[PDB]
């Protein structure tokens, strides 16, 4: 009842079912060798006739079950049980089967398990979400060495008993030896994982019509079989990647990683468990942060008062209670509390809106689904398929378009390795991939860092609904006002902040509106709502209008559109000596003013 996957099936074979289970070992520790090194397993093969009334078994407590309407996975996990994904078929016939499996000691604790379904002509016509499963520690040994693979036909209205296999076969990337594992696995939870096998990136590429630019030099070599490469004419389509967590700390782990800029993969379940000594400044503090609110079960609504309270530290706390822990946590890092809470709030919100019972609770112990946008449109829809997942738009950052140089960093001192000639190369780049300057962002350092090394995400701002967004001005001495901290840090100290540039994409344009209404007046609201076609709060559209009655112009980026936008440094410092005081104006380069012309906006009749 056994037979050889890789010698029979490499280019096709038709496997008899009749008889019961048919089973192959998938040996791969021979055909790596002793010491090949740290790196990528890319096991495939296509399903053809009998493909849709099927139980494989690619592990032990590994399923694959397929009836034809659903290709669903059933895995143990590291944590409290297994976990089961499904995928509706969006089309029918032949498909593909992936699943990539990471080699080495220090090497991600996750398998990647995805399905393309193919047309009459071999190309991909519907892809599967990216699985990536916290699988059982004999999972990720066995999959990585020796496997078995399990076949067994499933009764259906089907009077024949057979499978059809072709272009089964199993490909390794090594990992270029260099760098720090961090580096290393920092695409493994992101869309671009899929660019570390050459016969996956044409995928990748057509998809989200942007370039693999990971692990430059590494070579695609064939251990066994024949693997397929498939092309694709998809019109242009969102990939969504599911991450599972083994520990369950779905939106604290998404907020340290949007807060903080560490890859997500680095907070994910670690083989060597290292500790915290790696990410000891932002990564613990913003975890501990998320986790602490969380278990007083406060709800995400009374954030203000929390953190106010908290401040003040004028109330008698129990500093042995998760509420008084959470206070002393607020009071050791205010700037950080506000960043990272108000961003586990909307993250929070946007969850509860996505179907019914998708409450406080499971929002903490979700899965993520992270989203490659396609580019050069303004339209990012999640497959139907996540409304039970924390959901995340990667779009391109301000840290893509710093061009070359040293490190660029944030401090009180002043932005690090960022010349006037740096940010002229950089807005010239940006002008040349489709972007305008709509003006500058004021904030506290830590929003800077996360903002330009991460991107703009969401804050709550129910406060002062219905005016949510991303608040920008055309004169950098209106934003000025806002780069410093809002309130005394730990140590009694109040910091000056950073200039920012945003850049919007250039089709954006029609919908940069403006006013001669102040942005909170009575009729301001309804007049706004007529202008941009339907009721705040703003979508893909931004608001420009007077923010007092014969004051200076802010404008107001809709979380939509401001998650698109791209945020770079200005050379425009704030004077640490000078800390509430107003913008010298002859601290303005020349050069910075001579490149920040607004883009002529769109008014009522
Ligand atoms: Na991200």
């Amino acid at each position: 009842e056994s037979f050889n996957l890789w010698q029979e099936c490499a280019t096709r074979c038709t496997l008899d079912l009749a008889q019961g289970v048919r089973a192959s070992q998938l040996d791969v520790a021979s055909l790596l060798g002793e010491q090949a090194g740290s790196g990528v397993l890319h096991y495939s093969m296509v399903l053809e006739e009998g493909g849709d009334s099927l139980k494989l078994a690619l592990g032990n407590a590994l399923t694959l079950r397929t009836d034809g309407t659903t290709i669903t996975l059933t895995s143990a996990t590291a944590g409290k049980g297994p976990r089961t994904y499904s995928y509706t078929r969006q089309g029918r016939g032949n498909w593909s089967l992936h699943w990539l499996v990471p080699v080495g000691d220090d090497a991600p604790a996750s398998i990647k398990v995805f399905f393309h379904e193919l047309d009459a002509g071999s190309e991909v016509s519907h892809i599967s979400p990216i699985y990536s499963i916290e699988v059982s520690d004999d999972l990720l040994r066995t999959m990585a060495s020796n496997s078995t693979l399990f076949v067994r036909h499933v009764e259906n209205n089907e009077i024949n008993r057979s499978l059809t296999l072709s272009a089964a076969g199993v490909g390794f990337v090594a990992a270029p030896t260099q760098h720090s594992r961090q580096k290393r696995w920092s695409e493994w939870h992101t869309g671009k994982v899929l660019c570390l096998l050459d016969p996956l990136d044409a995928v990748y590429n057509y998809l989200s019509q942007r370039t693999c630019n990971t692990w430059e030099g590494k070579v695609y070599r064939v251990l066994a079989g024949t693997p397929a490469s498939h092309d694709t004419h998809i019109v242009p389509t969102a990939i969504s990647h599911r991450l599972h967590f083994a520990k369950g700390d779905g939106l604290a782990a998404l907020t340290t990683h949007q807060v903080c800029a560490i890859p997500l993969e680095s907070l994910a379940r670690s083989r060597q468990p290292r500790g915290w000594e790696e990410l000891s400044q932002c990564g613990y503090p913003v975890h501990n942060l998320v986790t602490l609110y969380l278990l007083t079960r406060l709800p995400w609504s009374q954030l203000d008062t929390v953190i106010t309270q908290a401040l003040a530290n004028t109330t008698p706390e129990d500093g042995s209670t998760p509420r008084g822990q959470l206070a002393q946590a607020i009071r050791e890092n205010p700037a950080q509390a506000r960043l990272a809470l108000s961003m586990a709030a909307a993250q929070s919100d946007a969850f509860s809106h996505q179907q019914a019972g998708n409450s406080q609770e499971q929002a903490a112990s979700a899965d993520v689904v992270n989203l490659t946008c396609p580019a050069a449109d303004l339209n990012c829809l999640a497959p139907a398929d996540s409304a039970d997942a924390l959901q995340e738009r990667d779009y391109p950052n301000g840290a893509s378009f710093l061009g070359d140089g040293d490190e660029v960093s944030f401090s009180t001192a002043g932005t690090r390795n960022w010349s006037v000639t740096r940010l002229e190369q950089a807005h010239r780049q940006l002008l040349a991939r489709g972007y305008l300057f709509v003006g500058y962002h004021g904030t506290f350092l830590e929003a800077a860092h996360s903002i330009v090394f991460e991107g703009v995400h969401e804050r709550d701002q129910s406060s002062i609904a219905p005016w949510q967004g991303f608040y920008v001005a055309g004169d950098p001495a209106l934003a000025y006002g806002y780069a410093q901290d809002q309130e005394a840090d730990a140590r009694g100290r109040i910091r000056n902040g950073v200039l920012l540039r945003v850049y919007v994409p250039r089709a954006a344009l029609p919908r940069l509106f403006a006013t001669q209404q102040t942005l909170a007046a009575p009729g301001a609201v309804d007049e706004i709502g007529r202008l941009i076609g339907h009721p705040l709060p703003l979508q893909l559209e931004a608001i420009t209008g007077p923010e007092e009655e014969g004051g200076r112009l802010a404008t107001i980026l809709g979380w939509r559109l401001a998650e698109q936008a791209v945020v770079i440094p200005s050379t425009i410092p704030t004077d640490p000596r000078n800390v509430g005081g107003d913008l010298d104006p002859a601290s303005v380069p020349q050069e910075e003013s001579a490149i920040s012309t607004l883009p002529d906006y769109t008014t009522q009749p």
